[PDB]
């Protein structure tokens, strides 16, 4: 979309976060699933 970089790792920015918090919630939901 955007040549410039910053612009760029924003863009990407958003949807990293999102990905992180569902693997995150996913390691959680292992271990309270487990015991």
């Amino acid at each position: 979309m955007a040549e410039k970089a910053g612009s760029t790792f924003s863009h990407l920015l958003v949807p990293i976060l999102l990905l992180i918090g569902w693997i995150v919630g996913c390691i959680i939901m292992i271990y309270v699933v487990f015991s």
